[PDB]
């Protein structure tokens, strides 16, 4: 049968959600619920078959949907969760971060623990083609992984509608906003839970000459996080929002003692200005301990799914699995509720170090 | 001042003839550098054990050989000394040596391992009357050096500094020694001062925080010496922070064996940023790989996106002579210079010594408590 959504926010990501669903066989955006007019202009130009509801509530009362992508502002996700558990539970794709209040963390726990559906949290660079490649090899090449190193090096936050990324109490802050994607992948890299965070952090560059109703944007720009893991693995997040330069945005090198493995991310192909030639293709890089001969692999994104987003066709990868879990022919939520709940409370505890100081713990 | 004490904290709350002293591996290649210096010469070793005394000999045929630090100071006619000894012996040696006959000394990494030692040896430096020129080669190495020339100009200001050594682990050392933190220091100490002493150099700050995550994961864990099992770190991650708000990362990992580039090290600020790609060393590539890998920088301009990489090879005579990309060469030519009043600048000083030591020792504490540790000075 045919796969209906409805998508709740339908801004930059949410479009790209519409772009990679249209790329599905057997995929449709029925409905939409989207409050500002040039998105539900640009929305209607990319879906327009789509029904637009004034309301979260309109909606769920009238459409015919299957499945849910929730892709409005980060600080809108607890309450559109815990409207939608009240409302009509249904297979949910939330935008990360989960949430971005720590006093949400309570009772969208106990939401999450009553809802009848999945609660997918849509962290989808573990379907970057080079991000699976290095998850699909770490463990033969490595014999076990015992470091695992995350480089974020790219340009500032873009502009948003209403401006909403440009203050913490929008954002839940920058490593939760941005890095919670790589905490996710600490975790199912190193299959352990995290027991320490310690983190140095500031805002050093960007948004410094920004001015909104008066105020200046307080959103961190640059840091590194050392994560703890039970049972002793450790791994390391770079993060830089002015390194523009940089030749791949994303590098990831997993450590053990038969070898290293490491992924080459480009950044979106839309950013690379074709002056400076072809993008740069993604890359792995397997350099086993005891030959010290290098293996370098291309692992190109399909041209499709190139144009149709700027995360390397995750989205689109993201988008099966999930259609698989809502027809039933999966029963694999592959990127849990804890899972976003993790990776939310990572990113919080580094804020909280680079704040104080001091190493976190965490439960 | 600090100000650390119970519940009191100011911080953290919320010819020239050369002897040398010490001629194993490292000692070798000072003998083997100093061969390459015009109008410079080894006249006189210390180095007690018999197989080393072979091969400091058939390196260099003309030294004399001393049984002790006593003698080679009671009659060795020198102009500055080079001690190559193990870590744990440059404290006592330093004392001796300033007690005894007091010259121009260029010392080994680390300055020293014992806590216990800061005291005294910071009163032995400041009463010292000749130089002292901690042995911290790496600015030298050709990429490093450019580098360091260029990473302001690249930057515009180093917000970030992030440093990575990926290597084998400890070789085998004379007797054994380099096993034992007792010995070493520990490994941050032993191996990282050489990093932590670049991020004061590039930021030109001191460090006012360390938070670290080690352990030793996989290397030497099977090995005994007479009941004792190694103790030494393998791998981790520490972050520094510095005076006036620059960061800094440093990466280890002693079983990353397959790493094209020993140590990376990139600076990163709003212009720009710098990356410098430094091979190990040339006589532990495999021949059948063919060329070793060449040294590298790589810019990456900020607005303009226009990546430019240049290649900066170490001149082959220089690569015959030793582990360190020629660093120890151009160590040497600068600390003669010295020696001889052609300079008056000690690039490398007591301070940074202890300032790099110190470093190492704080990740050392971070690591083993879970906690962040304060730096004053
Ligand atoms: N997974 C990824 O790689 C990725 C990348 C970018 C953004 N995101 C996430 O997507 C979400 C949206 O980011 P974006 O870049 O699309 O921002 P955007 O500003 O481009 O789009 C957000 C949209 O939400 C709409 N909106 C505002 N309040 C709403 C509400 N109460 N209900 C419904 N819609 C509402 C706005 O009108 C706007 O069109 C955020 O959670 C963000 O973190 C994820
Ligand atoms: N890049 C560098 O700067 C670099 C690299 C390697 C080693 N080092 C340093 O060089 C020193 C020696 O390391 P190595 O690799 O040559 O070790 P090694 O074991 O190869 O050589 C050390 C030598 O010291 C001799 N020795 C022991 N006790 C002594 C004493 N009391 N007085 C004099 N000599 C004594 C031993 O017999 C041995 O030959 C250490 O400080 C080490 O950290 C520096």
């Amino acid at each position: 049968q045919l796969v209906r959504y409805g998508i709740i926010g339908c801004g930059m990501m949410g479009q790209e959600h519409l772009r990679n669903i249209a790329l599905l066989d057997g995929a449709g955006v029925s409905a939409i619920f989207e409050p500002d007019a040039a998105m539900q202009r640009a929305a209607h130009a990319i879906a327009p078959q789509a029904a637009f509801y004034p309301s979260v509530q309109a909606l769920l009362a009238s459409a015919d949907i299957d499945c849910l992508v929730i892709a409005s502002p980060n600080y809108c996700h607890a309450d559109q969760i815990v409207e939608i558990a009240a409302t009509r539970p249904l297979p949910l794709l939330v935008e990360k971060p989960l949430l971005t209040d720590p006093a949400d963390i309570a009772r969208l726990t106990q939401t999450a623990e009553r809802y009848p559906a999945p609660i997918w949290v849509a962290m989808e660079y573990r379907y970057m083609p080079p991000i699976a490649a290095l998850l699909a090899r770490a463990e033969a090449v490595t014999g076990g992984i015992k470091m695992l190193s995350l480089r974020e090096h790219r340009f500032p936050f873009l502009e948003k509608v209403g401006d909403w990324n440009r203050f913490n109490v929008n954002t839940g802050g920058t490593f939760v906003e941005k890095c919670c994607h790589f905490f996710d992948l600490m975790r199912l890299v190193l299959r352990r839970n995290p027991v320490r965070v310690m983190a140095s952090a500031a805002q050093s560059v960007n948004h410094l000459d920004e001015r909104y109703d008066g105020k200046t944007p307080d959103i961190l720009d640059n840091g590194y996080v050392i994560v703890d893991f039970e049972g002793g693995a450790r791994a390391m997040l770079e993060l830089c929002m002015f390194a523009d330069g940089a030749r791949y945005q994303e590098t990831i090198s997993a450590v053990g003692p038969a070898g290293k493995i490491e992924a080459f991310v480009p950044g979106p192909t839309r950013f690379w200005p074709g002056d400076l030639g072809a993008p740069p293709v993604p890359l792995i890089e397997i350099s086993p301990r005891l030959s010290k001969q290098i293996k370098v692999h291309e692992i190109p994104v399909d041209p499709k799914l190139l144009k149709a987003g700027d995360h390397n066709g995750a989205t689109y990868f993201q988008h099966q699995r999930f259609m698989a879990l809502v027809q039933g022919s999966s029963t694999e939520t592959e990127v849990s509720f804890s899972d976003g709940l993790w990776a939310v409370r990572m990113g919080m505890a580094a804020q909280h170090s680079a704040a104080t100081g001091q190493a976190v713990t965490l439960e």
